[PDB]
């Protein structure tokens, strides 16, 4: 709608997250990017992480 600028809200992103975990290869990057984000998404079961890489898991 309206020219929005600089001004943006930050509540906790975490999407975005989960649509970047798609780039499987250096998940190492899609942790120390975000932060303990990738941590606790791996032990809930959004993603996991077992072989070299993470995985998606969509459950």
């Amino acid at each position: 709608m309206l020219k929005d600028y600089h001004l943006k809200e930050m509540p906790e992103m975490e999407d975005e997250f989960l649509e970047y975990c798609a780039k499987n290869p250096s998940y190492e990057e899609a942790y120390l990017k975000f932060g303990d984000k990738l941590l606790e998404y791996e032990l809930l079961g959004k993603i996991k992480r077992i072989n070299h890489i993470v995985v998606l898991a969509h459950h």
